[PDB]
RNA sequence: UAAUACAGGGUUGAACUGUGGGUUAGUUUCAAUGCCCAAGGCAGAGCACUGGAUUGGAUACCCAGGGAACUGUGCUCCCAUUAAUAAGAAUCA
C-alpha cells in the first residue's frame, strides 16, 4: 500500500508539474509577443522628494 | 524644447545571471556669476564716468549717452553652490 501510494502521488505530481509549466510558458510567450507598453500616466515630480525622519536618529 | 547626427538615463517585456552590495579618501569628472587670460568687437542692453532734473545736500533712486562684463574642451568652485532637511534597510494594501 505504501508503494502504491507513492506511485499515485508521483503520477499526480507529474501531471501538476506539466500543467504548471504549460501555463507559465504560455504566459511568458504572450508577454514576449506583446509590444512594449508605454506608460502614459502622470510623472513623479512629487515623488522626487522624500520626507524622512528629521534631525538625528534618521 | 522642429528635423538630422552621436551618446545616456528612465519606463515596459523576454532571455541571461545567481548576495555579484550599502557607505565611501592618500581619489578626481563636472559645476551660476564675477575676477585673471584669450577671443572677437559695435543687434540689444549696460558698471565707472559725463550732464538734465529732485534735494539744505546728495557721490542715488528718475532721464540721455556710455570703450567695464554678456557665447571659451582655459584658469577655474567662492556662495542664500544647483530637486529640497545626506545615503541605504524596516514598518503600510
Amino acid at each position: 500500500l505504501c508503494e502504491l501510494e507513492q506511485k499515485k502521488r508521483t503520477e499526480r505530481a507529474i501531471q501538476h508539474s506539466q500543467d504548471l509549466w504549460k501555463k507559465r510558458t504560455a504566459a511568458k510567450d504572450a508577454h514576449s509577443e506583446k509590444t512594449p507598453e508605454l506608460y502614459d500616466g502622470p510623472f513623479w515630480l512629487k515623488f522626487w522628494r522624500r520626507k524622512k525622519r528629521p534631525g538625528a536618529r534618521g
